[PDB]
């Protein structure tokens, strides 16, 4: 345990070694009394793990060739209604990324008052721009009408009906008076990492990735199908992460998970479980080979399930999953 | 993709006023852009933006492919000098704090003002750079056993750190008021300060003495391990620097009532104060020579780079001096 002469820096603000942080001051939010700005040491090893798993995944859309794609779409071997799955599942997922990463940096971000838990929030703010890119050479590639696809949420009312649910559940985290240093700014607070993590991520994205998985076991629109599983690997871990930081936040404010608040957060997922099915009803009025919006009622129900387990709350639904492969 | 599009390959709107919402290309700017709906990427109009992440997504690399074995031979040995540690040490401290500064500005100060969605993607990427260079200087301190308390909590203990790191938040302005604003002529210059500050001053500027004495120790084949990683933030930091001065210039051409010249004055001195910053850590970082490097030939470097960056953002050089390490300008292959 021996170094050689000189390996220390010596101080010369003699006062300066009372800003070292102490580790168990640290926490995950309303965290004022140390320096934000030095990730060590790290408290939240959690944090740091998802942070290191996500930079192991690295990927481009530019990697993954559209080729048999291409050809796929401009033929007539699709029906209408495979093509109408494929559009509603672009429209949504091109404007959603968007939704996601900005809310992590305009409204997650500041109030998450840890370096190491912050490492991992650019991480993934980085992993939605990249996922955008993906809708974005996806439309280029099968000469997609871009704008068309990317304002689907504001011309098809059943997407619509989900981006404004999440405006909704957003609340007033983007307010310049909002603060977590109440338990009704902090509940408040969870109620929008519920409602990106839990909702649209774990619930929303998890619906789609299904549709479009499907095509990929039957060897249709393969290009498409690889992204997709490239995004579902990055979404597995926004998701932990998201829950981590969710549970996290209960054990060290106890007061904000009153029987009210975790009633509200019940009823925000039975929304959007109601949303979602309207959806896939939209994205599969007849149905196609492998698909139908039956398969969707119980799938939709089961995730839902899963999700409420996950952050302490009751399973509600009871359904089995249709899809045992996802 | 130039074959006829299909029959049934467009998706039809049941919101019939929706349409309304496409945006307009030529409607999109760079701030105060509240005509367009920011959440749609398309179609893009600021290629240079588009360009910028395109390049910082082919950089990627992580500082844990980076072998450190020879590294830590050396640093265990008596073939580095009590000198030369200090230079490393100086250098991993101020370094190790800074990058968390870059990063927690781009998210909490500019990203809520560009009102672009492709110069919000850089953002992002950039952001995300800078996570990767706090994790290269955490796996350093790891790698050869530096006590990562004493490392991070440099810019605290030292005080040439803190006099560069204490600049850097007075130059941050007013962005972080919940309540600032850039729609008026005094909350854009403002902003373009916050851009000036980070961007020329910050990764222009004080990365870069840095840059000089660690890459200095790789050609002498001195802590490679190290040489490599700063190579790679080196790749990075330029892209950055690009990106930044591609914004001023941007944001300028958008809204020339704002490049006043009291404006221009103002940026010329605070670059002036960091050119001065800058020199003094040069000098804490070496007192006394090592190979091919002496404190006195980073007031040239420093004032030269200085020059350059004003030159990029139409301002005239004010130093006129030579640059003694060319060698900087070097095609790095990685
Ligand atoms: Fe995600
Ligand atoms: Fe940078
Ligand atoms: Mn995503
Ligand atoms: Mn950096």
């Amino acid at each position: 345990g021996l170094v050689p002469r000189g390996s220390h820096m010596q101080a010369d603000i003699l006062d300066g070694k009372q800003k070292r942080v102490n580790l168990n001051s640290k926490r995950l939010v309303n965290c004022n009394q140390v320096d934000v700005n030095q990730l060590v040491p790290i408290k939240y090893k959690w944090a740091w793990e998802h942070y290191l798993n996500g930079c192991a995944n690295n990927w481009l859309p530019t990697e993954i060739p559209m080729g048999k794609d291409i050809e796929l779409w401009k033929s007539d071997r699709l029906s209408e209604d495979e093509r109408r799955v494929i559009l509603l599942n672009l429209g949504f997922f091109s404007t959603a990324e968007s939704l996601v990463g900005n809310n992590i940096v305009l409204a997650i971000f500041k109030h998450v008052t840890n370096p190491e838990a912050r490492q991992y929030l650019l991480r993934q703010a980085f992993e939605e721009a990249v996922h955008t890119h993906t809708f974005l050479y996806i439309c280029e590639s099968l000469g997609l009408d871009e704008k068309e696809i990317f304002n689907a949420y504001n011309e098809r009312a059943a997407i619509k009906a989900k981006d404004d649910f999440q405006m909704e559940i957003t609340g007033k985290v983007l307010d310049p008076n909002f603060r977590t240093d109440s338990v009704e700014g902090l509940q408040e607070f969870v109620k929008n990492l519920v409602g990106y993590y839990i909702i649209m991520e774990g619930i929303f994205f998890y619906s789609g990735f299904v549709m479009i998985l499907s095509f990929h076991r039957q060897n249709k629109m393969i290009g498409i199908g690889e992204q997709y599983q490239y995004i579902l690997r990055d979404e597995t871990i926004h998701l932990n992460f998201g829950i981590d930081l969710i549970n996290g936040i209960k054990e060290e404010n106890p007061e904000i998970w009153t029987p009210e608040l975790q009633q509200e957060i019940v009823e925000l997922i039975k929304r959007a479980v109601d949303l979602e099915i309207e959806y896939a009803q939209d994205c599969l009025p007849r149905g196609i080979l492998g698909l139908r919006a039956s398969m969707f009622i119980d799938y939709v129900q089961h995730i839902a399930d899963r999700r409420l387990e996950r952050i302490g709350l009751k399973p509600i639904y009871h359904t089995k999953n249709p899809f045992p492969w996802m």
